[PDB]
């Protein structure tokens, strides 16, 4: 059967788990403060970081290559701005990685560097989530948090080159499903991105305290 669809069928209960989080549901409502919003954004920051950096080093790999969107999905950029917005210039000598997410970033460059046929499962996980979330959580968040109109704080939200993000959701998915891949490998990646989904959560539990 078609990746994305084992994907959907495979990882729905780690999904709801992760979305039932008390900090999903806090920040939903708006109950996010800006201090613990700054370091959900660190954390979003190393995980992207790392997450890019092993993409762009399998840029060329055919396990890999047909997903590699710098210019419409990386979102390094711009969480680098968010981070100047909410620490300033100096941010980096302020933050330190959240534990939990640590060990998502150290299992991100593990998969890069050793088994990069199942970067797909980070990839897919993270940037089809942000494309279709995105809209709704920047309101939230800029409501919440009062942030200014123009946008500051928010840019991790905002796909810039996305035109629509149905279509390319859809583009996106359609290449997933055409990677060349026995049934063993599918089921490893159904298996990694569930995974996934646990450092979500374990990052979302580390934020909630
Ligand atoms: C989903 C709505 C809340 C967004 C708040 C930002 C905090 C993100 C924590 C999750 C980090 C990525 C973990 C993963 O790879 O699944």
């Amino acid at each position: 059967a078609d990746l994305s669809e084992l994907l959907k069928e495979g990882t729905k209960e780690a999904h709801d788990r992760a979305e039932n989080t008390q900090f999903v549901k806090d920040f939903l409502k708006g109950n996010i403060k800006k201090e613990l919003f700054k370091l959900a954004t660190t954390a979003l920051y190393f995980t992207y970081s790392a997450l890019e950096e092993e993409m762009e080093r399998n840029k060329d790999h055919p396990a890999f290559a047909p997903l590699y969107f710098p210019m419409e999905l990386h979102r390094k950029e711009a969480l680098t701005k968010d981070m100047e917005y909410f620490f300033g210039e100096n941010w980096e000598e302020q933050v330190q990685c959240p534990k939990a997410a640590q060990k998502y970033v150290e299992r991100i460059h593990y998969i890069g560097q050793n088994e990069p046929e199942l970067l797909v499962a980070h990839a897919y996980t993270r940037y089809m989530g942000d494309l279709s979330g995105g809209q709704v959580l920047k309101k939230v968040a800029q409501r919440a948090l009062k942030l200014p109109s123009t946008g500051e704080g928010t840019q991790f939200y905002l796909f810039e080159n996305v035109d629509n993000a149905q279509q390319f959701k859809q583009l996106y998915r359609a290449r997933m499903n055409a990677l060349d891949l026995n049934m063993k490998t599918k089921e490893r990646i159904v298996e990694e991105a569930n995974k996934a989904f646990e450092y979500n959560m374990q990052i979302f539990n580390e934020l909630d305290q």
